[PDB]
């Protein structure tokens, strides 16, 4: 392209444009670039423009939304990105915008940057065995997602970083009952009952009944959350090794202390291979041949490569055992 | 009866048995006295003995309890004992003992001794409203009982006042989840929710059924919450004033802070009679109504005060009318 040379915080066209597609590398980035990314995604969709955001005040609360992600190896601010990126994907392949009013497109983009705020990298079932402070200081009810989501309102709360402070109380109020819902939508525990209440309005779909707009809002939210494989496979591959770190410093954390350990994170039962061939089976295939049926572009894109990604796990299985068929 | 004179801690056998009963004067005991009374509740219904509470750690942690109730007008210790006494005399009245497990008494009575735990004197509204820290804390889902249940969590895991901690893990589990649920029920934002679930059982009510069982317990701790009418009317009456200035103390201060002010709490709009009657006739009579279909001894004993009070309430407000009329 460019005569000269800019900073990488300028993102050059091809990103901008790059940035609108599910193909985009999200590793290439470091976090102010990820940062100018996010804010682009708030110009472009027009929230801005709609919401009246002051543009430094956008600025200032991205930064402080980073400051909030923790170091983790795989719930980091670098999977928010990919979340919010994967929105702004979802946005334009299934013309979101056609659909959705810019306050719920609006929901749909916070919630998903804000997902997983503060997470401390072990799950539910380790705050809840454990007796942990978070999980009782929500009773056992989604301990994480309540505090994802009470830390983003935290944030929001510090006037330097309210991108709605001038948005009238009444759509105040209906954008964080929106954000509610949909981070709190993003614990796995519920997917099954998420996923039946969805099908359940699919048997006869209304655009104009808020209650399976909601429904669509969560499930859009639960794709892209567990999007990776949904990326070009060298893009999603990393990812799958970060999960694992992070379930593996779990399950071991659990046998020192005595607490009862999942045997999907278990160490000494899982690979990569055994991992993503069940998620993509029977969690991520199933979920978006629904949403195909409300968006059908969503087969080509994003079904293909998880069919591709079971089928490529399925190969690497058959070497893995293999491998431990001399061993043990 | 004795023939020295004892400590007023030390309860009398004529108190002891008139604790068994919804007659009983709530209002003639100091705290240590109220105390003493809980205590002999969890011995007298084996709690002590079943559970293998240490009595001395039966006492730290009453004592403890009745530190973080709050000085309110309303929602204080003295409220709280009236709840555990109330389901103390439901247990007898109702021989709750045939029907229900002992853990399942332990829930009760624990949930109710710790249901209203630090109460800030302002009810969810508010807290929702201001956008209090409790509010944001709990993404406006039933900030208060949220709130109420954590401590109650928090005080039983101090080891000095853990009354739980001779019971294994799974039996820990079961009586926290059961506390959650009945201490969460207490909201009065879904009363007329938990009243439908519950007629929806009674259509062929299956005392081995656990769903059924859970919105019981969950209405009778409902009822015990807010059963000051069923009490004798010298016992109720006082309790009026009290609810009324904790009301009038939310309305004032909304009104000072510019927030929305309830009817039913504003001070230029309600007085006892216009308070009682229509939670007589409208939330209570029907709520025992129901309860009475599965123990009809709860007629004669607690349905007829209500009705008494009713027409009590209606007479003054005749009268009050009458007043009102003469000068105007
Ligand atoms: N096996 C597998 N699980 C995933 C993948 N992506 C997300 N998940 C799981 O789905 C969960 C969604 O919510 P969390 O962020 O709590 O944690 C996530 C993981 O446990 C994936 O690629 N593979
Ligand atoms: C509108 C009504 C729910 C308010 N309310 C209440 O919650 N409790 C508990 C009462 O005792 C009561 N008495 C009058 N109104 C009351
Ligand atoms: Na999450
Ligand atoms: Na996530
Ligand atoms: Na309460
Ligand atoms: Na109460």
């Amino acid at each position: 392209g460019s005569h000269m040379t800019y900073p990488k915080y300028l993102l050059s066209p091809e990103t901008i444009e790059a940035l609108r597609k599910p193909t985009f590398d999200v590793w290439l980035w470091e976090p102010n670039e990820m940062l100018s990314c996010l804010e682009h995604m708030y110009h472009d969709l027009g929230l801005v423009r709609d919401f009246s955001i002051n543009p430094v005040t956008l600025r200032r609360w991205l930064f402080c939304v980073h400051d909030n992600y923790r170091n983790n190896p795989f719930h980091n601010f670098r999977h928010c990105f990919c979340v919010a990126q994967m929105m702004y994907s979802m946005v334009w392949l299934c013309s979101l915008q056609e659909k959705f009013s810019q306050t719920d497109i609006l929901i749909l983009m916070t919630a998903a940057i804000c997902h997983d705020l503060d997470h401390p990298g072990y799950n539910n079932t380790y705050q809840i065995n454990a007796r942990t402070e978070l999980a009782v200081r929500y009773n056992d009810i989604s301990p994480l997602e309540n505090h994802h989501c009470a830390v983003a309102f935290q944030i929001l709360a510090e006037p330097e970083c309210n991108i709605f402070s001038n948005i009238p109380p009444d759509g105040f109020k209906q954008i964080r009952q929106g954000m509610i819902t949909l981070i709190l939508a993003t614990d796995m525990a519920r997917h099954a009952e998420i996923m039946d209440s969805f099908k359940e309005k699919m048997e006869n779909f209304d655009y104009s009944n808020e209650e399976h707009m909601t429904l669509l809002k969560m499930i859009l939210i639960k794709c892209c959350d567990i999007s990776n494989e949904v990326r070009p496979m060298e893009v999603a591959e990393p990812w799958v090794d970060c999960l694992l770190e992070e379930y593996f410093m779990q399950s071991d954390r659990e046998k020192s202390e005595g607490l009862p350990v999942a045997p999907f994170m278990d160490r000494d039962k899982v690979t990569k291979a055994t991992a993503q061939i069940g998620f993509i089976k029977f969690v991520l295939i199933p979920m978006f041949e629904t949403v195909t049926k409300l968006f059908p572009m969503v087969e080509e894109i994003m079904l293909q490569p998880l069919w591709e990604s079971r089928d490529r796990y399925e190969e690497l299985k058959r070497i893995d055992d293999a491998m431990k068929e001399l061993q043990k």
